[PDB]
C-alpha cells in the first residue's frame, strides 16, 4: 500500500541537515556492526526503524536527507524539528569527527592511511536495551546473521509499527516481553539457539535484580568501568559485549571492544603482543591489557577510532 520513498520519487516528504560526507558516511556507519536495524532498500537509501518509528535517510556531499514514516493512519508531512534533533543526537553530529581523525592520526599513522579511504565513520547513540540485546546476539555470529536474529526477534515480540513494500518494522521489543515464560522457546524456534538463553535470561535479571530500563540510564551516568563491570554481571555478557554497549548506548567513548578483529589488527598492524602476559594469545587479561594499550595511544575517545578501523577490517 505505502512504499519505501527515495528523494526523486516525494522530494517534499524529506528534510534536511546540514552535514558533510567526511563528517558521516552513511553506508559505512549503519551496516558495519553499530546498529543491525538499517538496510539499504533502495540505493544510497537507508531505511531502518528509531525509536518506534520508521525513517528513510540519504545524503549529498554536504546534505543528510532524511523522512518519517509516522506509521499510523497520518497525514504524511515532513520531519518536525523535534524530529530532527532526535536524528541529530542519534548521529552525535555536535561531536567533530574531522578533528577526531586528526588527533588520532597525529600519534599513528597506521590510523592515517585507512582514514584517507574509510572517512565518516562516526558513533551512533543507541538506546541501551536494543543495544545490550544486540550485542548478547553477536556472539560467535556475523553482523547478517545477527541483523536476521533481531529482525525477527522485533517482529515476534515488538510493536508492529508500518509495512512498506514487503518489510514490516517493528519497534524493539521491551524487557517484560522477553522475560516470560514462553520467551526462550520463541526465540530458539527464531533461530537464536543458545543466545536464547541468555536474551530471556538478561530481560529477567534487569527487571527483578535491577529494577528494569532506568538501571541502564544510571549507568549512563555511571562511570565507565563501574558500568562495565555491571553489564558484566548479565548473561551472555562478557568483556567484549560490555564494552560495545559502552561504547554504543552508554556514552563511554573510551571503551575499546577487544574481539577476533582487533585482536588481529593489533598484532598485525601495530605489532602489539600482550607484554605482562607469557601467554601469547587470547586471554580476559590479555584482552583488558589490548584495550589499554589503544586508549594510551588514541586517548578517551579510543572507541570511536577503533570503530573506524573495525569498520575498515570489514572491506577487504
Ligand atoms: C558487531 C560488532 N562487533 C564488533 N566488535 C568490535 N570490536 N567493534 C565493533 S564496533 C563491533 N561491532
Ligand atoms: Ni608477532
Amino acid at each position: 500500500h505505502m512504499r519505501h520513498r527515495t528523494l526523486s520519487s516525494s522530494p517534499a516528504l524529506w528534510a534536511s541537515i546540514p552535514c558533510p560526507r567526511s563528517e558521516l558516511r552513511l553506508d559505512l556507519v549503519l551496516a558495519s556492526g553499530q546498529s543491525f536495524r538499517w538496510k539499504e532498500q533502495s540505493p544510497a537509501h537507508w531505511s531502518g526503524v528509531l525509536a518506534d518509528q520508521v525513517w528513510t535517510l540519504t545524503q549529498t556531499e554536504d546534505q543528510l536527507y532524511c523522512t518519517v514514516y509516522r506509521g499510523d493512519d497520518s497525514q504524511v508531512s515532513r520531519p518536525t524539528l523535534e524530529e530532527l534533533e532526535t536524528l541529530h543526537k542519534y548521529f552525535q553530529l555536535d561531536v567533530s569527527l574531522a578533528q577526531l581523525y586528526s588527533h588520532w592520526a597525529s600519534v599513528d599513522s597506521h590510523f592515517q592511511r585507512v582514514a584517507q579511504k574509510f572517512q565518516g565513520v562516526r558513533l551512533l547513540r543507541q538506546d541501551p536495551t536494543e543495544c545490550l540485546f544486540s550485542f548478547i546476539c553477536s556472539s560467535n555470529n556475523n553482523i547478517a546473521r545477527i541483523t536476521g536474529m533481531v529482525e525477527r526477534l522485533c517482529q515476534a515480540f515488538g510493536p508492529r509499527l508500518i509495512q512498506l513494500d514487503d518489510v514490516t518494522y517493528h519497534g524493539f521489543p521491551n524487557l517484560h516481553a522477553l522475560a516470560g515464560p514462553e520467551a526462550e522457546t520463541h526465540l530458539r524456534k527464531l533461530g537464536l539457539g543458545y543466545r536464547a538463553r541468555y536474551v530471556r535470561a538478561s530481560a529477567k535479571a534487569i527487571l527483578e535484580e535491577q529494577g528494569g530500563p532506568a538501571w541502564l540510564q544510571q549507568l549512563r551516568v555511571a562511570p565507565y568501568e563501574e558500568a562495565h563491570k555491571a553489564l558484566c554481571t548479565l548473561p551472555g555478557v562478557g568483556a567484549k559485549v560490555a564494552d560495545c554497549i559502552c561504547l554504543m548506548a552508554l556514552d563511554k567513548p573510551q571503551a575499546v571492544p577487544v574481539d577476533v578483529h582487533v585482536w588481529q589488527i593489533a598484532h598485525r598492524d601495530y605489532g602489539w603482543h600482550p607484554k605482562t602476559s607469557q601467554a601469547k594469545g587470547p586471554s580476559p587479561l590479555a584482552n583488558k591489557e589490548l584495550g589499554n594499550f589503544f586508549r594510551n595511544l588514541w586517548g578517551p575517545y579510543a572507541g570511536w577510532a577503533q570503530a573506524v578501523l573495525f569498520s575498515a577490517d570489514l572491506r577487504q
